[PDB]
């Protein structure tokens, strides 16, 4: 089964998921000299209902906070998007060191970690599973994290981690103020790409926010204490879960700002 260890990590994924070498894979290096400003891009419009959050689980690959997705209470519109994209879940990527944990990189620079907020096109498709197999199906908001003052919604997450240490565990999680994990500037970059985990489907419109938010070193370290293994298996720790940047293959990265 896939993971981030030496014999099941990113370089091996193509052995089971051939789309790993596809032409629209993520993450990428954003090269600001090649980024094109586009005045047709719209500002992001976001609304996340804190009571939309239901549970947090350990997938063995990250934590996932899952949201009720039967209504348009928590939705993302505008940006590069056509129509309404319904919030499905949030999760985080990090690395074994505090200065090299993000998925996307900007002009050579890695951030400490990278938060992804996953949405699906509910104006066109009947569920997230269906949306995940279409080019305009999903939209993921990426927010970088840098070492700084602790965020209280990140503490709300890290307080749960002891209860979800083993893969498959979950616990109630609601009244989650997700909008608190967005930076005050919503300037962004956007490009067409993929899930960064197997099955690596090329269905994602990426929207990567330029400004980072802050996490403490203590908060960040608590994520590395999650296991990628299940209860009563030999313990292995999720000390890193970021995929390297993938070939751009000519894709256009657009900026909302200049
Ligand atoms: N970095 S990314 O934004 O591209 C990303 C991740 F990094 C990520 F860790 C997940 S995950 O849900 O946290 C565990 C691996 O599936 C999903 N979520 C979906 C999922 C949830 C539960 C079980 C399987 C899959 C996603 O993996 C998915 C959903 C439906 C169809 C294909 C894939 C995801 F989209
Ligand atoms: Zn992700």
């Amino acid at each position: 089964s896939w993971g981030y260890r030496e014999h099941n990590g990113p370089i091996h994924w193509k052995e089971f998921f051939p789309i790993a070498d596809g032409d629209q894979q993520s993450p990428i290096e954003i090269k600001t000299k090649e980024v094109k400003y586009d005045s047709s891009l719209r500002p992001l419009s976001i609304k996340y209902d804190p009571s939309s959050a239901k549970i947090i689980s350990n997938s063995g690959h990250s934590f996932n906070v899952d949201f009720d997705d039967t209504e348009n209470k928590s939705v993302l519109r505008g940006g590069p998007l056509t129509g309404s994209y319904r919030l499905r879940q949030v999760h985080l990527h990090w690395g074994s060191a505090d200065d090299h944990g993000s998925e996307h990189i900007v002009d050579g620079v890695s951030y400490a970690a990278e938060l992804h907020v996953v949405h699906w096109n509910s104006d066109k498709y009947p569920s997230f599973v269906e949306a995940a197999h279409e080019p305009d199906g999903l939209a993921v908001l990426g927010v970088f994290l840098q070492i700084g003052e602790p965020n209280s919604q990140l503490q709300k997450i890290t307080d749960t981690l002891d209860s979800i240490k083993e893969k498959g565990k979950q616990t109630r999680f609601t009244n989650f103020d997700l909008l608190s994990l967005l930076p005050p500037s919503w300037d962004y970059w956007t490009y067409p790409g993929s899930l960064t985990v197997p099955p690596l489907l090329e269905s994602v419109t990426w929207i990567v926010l330029k400004q980072p938010i802050n996490i403490s070193s203590q908060q960040l370290a608590k994520f590395r204490s999650l296991l990628c293994t299940a209860e009563g298996e030999a313990a292995a720790f999720l000390v890193s879960n970021h995929r390297p940047p993938q070939p751009l293959k000519g894709r256009k990265v657009r900026a909302s700002f200049h």
